[PDB]
RNA sequence: CUGCCGUAAGGCAG
């Protein structure tokens, strides 16, 4: 179990732009981040999920290594959207906690973040954190920090 | 939104 940082990122709410509209801007900014780093060992959650509304929260949750994640901090991704956000420091997880993978699912009961790219247009990313395990099984990440394989510490 | 694997179901990538 490698990836034993985080990093909370804390949307601050803004009377124009809901906070599923930040959060996705957030994620679309980690996702150029994570495409400009290269790697695998980056991953996300989102802890203040709520299944019943089908919201992902306020939070997003980084997990990397130690140096992993100061590598990624210690980029200008985050220049122009720090105004709408307040940081966590830097932490060890807690232990024990269980892990999930929290992966791209492409009726859909999920949540999801609303993303553009060559073409102008937007697509929906929905986004499942699964069932809660004991330990965690060895597999990497993708490009937006969701499981190909890998799991989060779940807290 | 585009695209990949697959004979389509299923699945995947940015």
């Amino acid at each position: 179990f490698t990836m034993d940082h985080y990093l909370d990122i804390r949307l601050r709410p803004d009377p124009e732009f809901p906070p599923a509209q930040l959060m996705s801007v957030l994620f679309g900014k980690l996702h150029q981040a994570l495409v400009a780093q290269g790697g695998d060992r980056i991953g996300v959650s989102f802890p203040d999920l709520d299944e019943s509304r089908s919201r992902l929260g306020e939070r997003l949750r980084i997990h990397a290594s130690a140096d992993d994640l100061r590598a990624l901090l210690a980029r200008p991704w985050l220049e122009g959207l720090r105004d709408h956000l307040q940081f966590g420091e830097p932490a060890v997880v807690p232990h024990p906690t269980p892990y999930r993978q929290v992966s791209r699912v492409q009726a859909l009961d999920l949540p999801f973040v609303t993303l553009r790219s060559s073409t102008g247009q937007h697509f929906r990313l929905f986004i499942r954190h699964g069932p809660l395990q004991v330990t965690a099984e060895e597999g990497g990440f993708t490009c937006y920090g969701l499981s190909k394989g890998g799991f989060v510490p779940w807290f």
